[PDB]
């Protein structure tokens, strides 16, 4: 679909079998989700954005469906204020900016 | 134009007589630019990122040219590591997400 930006581009996602609301974020290199339980091994990582750094758990090769489009890639889980879908997954669903 | 998301969507902007590189960020409600000396009145503001908040100066009705597309609105200025073009200005240049 074509999504205007008068409101936050929030969409429903499905990960680990659970439905969530997440932000399509072209300003994010990575995908970071709020604290949750995901199966599989993880590695402790840290990312620094505006405001400082946070500790996250990196899950690789995680299935995630974004607005009906499937993706498999790296998902970070930690104390992020909002579920963020980053460019690593936005590219997989064929997302582009257009004006 | 159409901008893929394989790399950071960075584009050239013109503000206050200066040319700069800025990030088209659908995950940013507002626009925040690296520290610069804009004239006129301003109001303090704090904006939240992934790691916390930073203090910025809010300037209203500031003209910015984004890829040749003009826009006028609120521009925040503060210790941001990256120039960020937010939804308040992306809407003005007719920017959409498409997949
Ligand atoms: C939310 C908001 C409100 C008002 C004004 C502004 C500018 C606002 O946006 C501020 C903001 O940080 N939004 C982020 C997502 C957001 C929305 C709401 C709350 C919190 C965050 C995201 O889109 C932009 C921001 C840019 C950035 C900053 C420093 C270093 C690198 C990149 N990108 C990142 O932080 C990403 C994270 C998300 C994986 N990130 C950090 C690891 C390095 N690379 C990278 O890409």
């Amino acid at each position: 679909p074509q999504i205007t930006l008068w409101k936050r581009p929030l969409v429903t996602i499905k990960i680990g079998g659970q439905l969530k609301e997440a932000l399509l974020d072209t300003g994010a290199d990575d995908t970071v989700l709020e604290e949750m339980n995901l199966p599989g091994r993880w590695k402790p990582k840290m990312i620094g954005g505006i405001g400082g750094f946070i500790k996250v758990r990196q899950y690789d090769q995680i299935l995630i469906e974004i607005c009906g489009h499937k993706a498999i890639g790296t998902v970070l889980v930690g104390p992020t204020p909002v579920n963020i879908i980053g460019r690593n997954l936005l590219t997989q669903i064929g997302c582009t900016l257009n004006f």
